[PDB]
């Protein structure tokens, strides 16, 4: 339960029926995308073997079922945030250095044809994205002064055969990067197709991995031995020798063009606007590449969540006795809403577990509440806790002129107001909030036969 | 600026002039607190040389003024509590064992006289106090089970000559152990230590959070001394005798043995119910020669505690959560528990309320938060007062929770459960000119002669 690159997580789902093949052509153009939808947070993955008749199967979906990734690993979908959190405190504490290996021992390298992004099979995902969309890429770049890597993951739209535009929001460490090659232009790579390590190395936040710190060696903590690294032709940048593709890139500061629409995590479309232009100087493939993309929605919840809902739990248990779990829920753009899960002990609790939840997660919107007999991650279990449970008048705690995330637009320039649901039970506990209960039934003991 | 007892304590008090000697004759009765408290607050303490003509004088007034604790260990009042964290966070990553020594080495078995509570001046300090107290005694006791010491601080009123009746708070380690002993059969032995240096304080009054149950605190004032903490084996002996205090009480308690004690004051400013609570019997006593008998004056003495303890890990947990924070009191208006006010410098509209939230998570006990600018003193009433008049905005600026955990004993939480306020004092911002204070200019008043009154 270890794996070096995505041919041993595809294998790994193929052999565990944990893979949707869709056979038929498929365009690119929308359609791709539309199946993908119809699949969204079901316990598989889908491989598109056709694609506008590419010899590049496209694989998309990997990140929207917990469940899915935690059958990688070989963990509960339950323990898989703590999973991901003990890796990387192991990364901080002893973490692995990187291999560098010669050019022609790098699966990658094995083809290097003339610049043709449009000879990749890259979706146009929602019906008004400005274009073509990279947004499982991985991008790895050195620190022009002092040569220390930094790796994020970033949407980069496709404008020609050899011209991207990327969007780097304020204070990412590729747009201090930027900076600093602007007091001199940034070369780095793209590395598409990467095994979840590599994704949560990206995705890990500025607070976990500073600027100064080479938050690569995550990837390490998910397979045996070291992230291998390999020189591109650049050479000022490094590429992932174990990706599907990779794009040698360079960027100047203060040279942009229109980039989006694209999908936010909010589930609305980003402003098409001026953003960095970066021009693609070279292109790597693997024999047997899969192109991977993500279908924004779910893939990305769960990105966040994995990675955040470890240090939110541990924040509010230290605060607040009782503690069991925390979900950055998939209604809540894994951002909005919190559900906290407790055992109560005392009448006042639950009250400041909704101050702790807000304190410790400055996008939340909605804090709701619930007790060790509700499931946290079902919306139907959590609206029946308000139905039967919330005291709309004393349970309702409002927040205003309070500081939000500016992207959700009920907080206008990161400014609105929060909402708290009390949907406990009352302390002591009574008779009247007992649920019913089904004994739970082991369905293997049994022949059934469902439909024919 | 280490200090081995409460001696070292003194002399470096006498030698800064930040000591008050009364010299006259006061009673223990009502009237020795009576001066004390005229005193409160002051960067001095107070040393009465003469109780009902005792030979042992009273030390009281040692906690009211950060200042004074900061002199003591050469830092100032204002980095006090960021100074005794870092020492605890020291002793938590490499304590020092405790040193064992041999009775006739141990100052304070110098002298064991039989039992007389009575010839000690122990005052009877507010006017409705139950009997004469013993407030600045730490206890340590062993584990019935593990041996594994703890560290407290308790009051304990006196009965008659060999029999104190003491106050055991909910979920206190000392509790703990008494059930043991009872569960065991065996009642608890314990010393209680009079008259110790801050070190040994702070070590009895870390909450449970820092040093958990099965975990000894006493290491914590090894951090405020060189070298380690002196301990010597009782007459017990189950019992372990701080070497280096000025008195030291061996005693002995059976659980489910209960009779009235108080009233004595509590933080809030008012008495504690007179209630059966357990009776301990002292079975022997310790003296230092040239012994001084330590009291704590109920008020700034307790505030100061808390609050040198507390802040540090208040503003950590605020300042995380919250760009922008400089400071958080726990202000002696709020009984250094009620009340916090956090002095930020604003960086974007809305901060001012996560501040609200953040406080109230990491403190249970506040009822109040009030935030404030960087250019108003969070530590002045008078200054938060003129932030609310000039700032604070009743209709957005107020954030009330309901039905909240908080403190039993503030009668604003009836059974631990209330309503706690939040005011947001802040200026607006972007900063606009008609919030920027008058100042006038800074001066030196040694450069000028300046007759004051005749
Ligand atoms: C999981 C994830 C994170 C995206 C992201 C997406 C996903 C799925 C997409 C591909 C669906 C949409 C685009 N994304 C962007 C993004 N950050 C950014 O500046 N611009 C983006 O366009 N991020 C987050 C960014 O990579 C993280 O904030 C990293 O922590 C940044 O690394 P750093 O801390 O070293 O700056
Ligand atoms: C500073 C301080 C703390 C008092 C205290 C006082 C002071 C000055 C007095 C002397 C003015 C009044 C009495 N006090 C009591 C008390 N706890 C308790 O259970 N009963 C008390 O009577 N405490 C608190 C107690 O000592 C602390 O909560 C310790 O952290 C308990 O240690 P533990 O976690 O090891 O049990
Ligand atoms: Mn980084
Ligand atoms: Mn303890
Ligand atoms: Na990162
Ligand atoms: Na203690």
């Amino acid at each position: 339960h270890m794996h070096k690159d995505l041919h041993s997580i595809i294998d790994a789902l193929d052999t565990a029926g944990r893979l949707i093949r869709v056979r038929s052509q498929v365009k690119a153009e929308h359609e791709l995308a539309g199946i993908a939808a119809k699949y969204e947070g079901c316990d598989k993955a889908v491989l598109f073997e056709n694609v506008d008749g590419n010899d590049i199967p496209v694989l998309m979906g990997l990140y929207w079922s917990r469940d899915l990734l935690g059958s990688l690993y070989g963990v509960d979908a339950v323990d898989m945030p703590r999973f991901i959190t003990s890796k990387i405190s192991h990364w901080k504490s002893e973490p692995t250095a990187h291999q560098l290996i010669a050019r022609e021992h790098a699966p990658v390298m094995a083809h290097s044809p003339r610049v043709d992004l449009l000879s990749l099979p890259i979706p146009v995902h929602a019906q008004k994205d400005g274009g073509a969309y990279v947004d499982a890429g991985v991008v790895i770049a050195a620190d022009p002064d002092t040569g220390v890597l930094n790796t994020s993951i970033q949407r980069f739209m496709v404008e020609n055969e050899n011209t991207l535009h990327v969007n780097i929001d304020a204070g990412r460490h590729l747009g201090a990067y930027l900076a600093k090659a602007k007091a001199k232009p940034l070369s780095f790579s793209l590395n598409i197709g990467v095994h979840p390590g590599v994704h949560f190395a990206a995705a890990t936040p500025s607070e976990v991995a500073p600027l100064d710190v080479d938050e690569l060696g995550i990837a390490a903590e998910f397979q045996d031995g070291p992230v291998r690294i390999v020189q591109g032709d650049d050479p000022r940048v490094t590429v992932l020798a174990d990706a599907m593709i990779s794009l040698e890139c360079q960027m100047y500061a203060d040279d942009l063009a229109d980039e989006g629409p694209f999908a936010e995590v909010t589930g609305y479309y980003a402003e098409r606007a001026p953003r960095p232009r970066v021009t693609v100087t070279a292109v790597h493939l693997q024999r047997n590449p899969v192109f991977h993309s993500i279908l924004s929605g779910q893939e990305v919840f769960n990105s966040v969540g994995l990675l955040g809902e470890s240090a939110l739990f541990d924040q509010v248990s230290k605060q607040v006795p009782g503690i069991l779990e925390v979900a950055l829920t998939d209604g809540g753009c894994g951002f909005y809403h919190a559900v906290v899960q407790l055992k109560q002990v005392r009448a006042g609790w639950s009250k400041q577990a909704i101050l702790a939840t807000f304190a410790a997660f400055p996008p939340l919107k909605m804090v709701t509440i619930v007790d060790e007999d509700v499931d946290l991650r079902n919306p139907r279990d959590v609206e029946w806790a308000m139905a039967t449970r919330l005291d709309p008048e004393r349970g309702i705690l409002r927040i205003d002129d309070t500081f939000g995330h500016g992207l959700n637009p009920s907080f206008p320039d990161y400014f609105g107001s929060k909402v708290g649901f009390d949907a406990t039970r009352s302390f002591p506990f009574e008779e009247k909030h007992e649920r019913i209960t089904y004994q739970d039934v082991d369905l293997s003991r049994f022949e059934i036969v469902e439909g024919h």
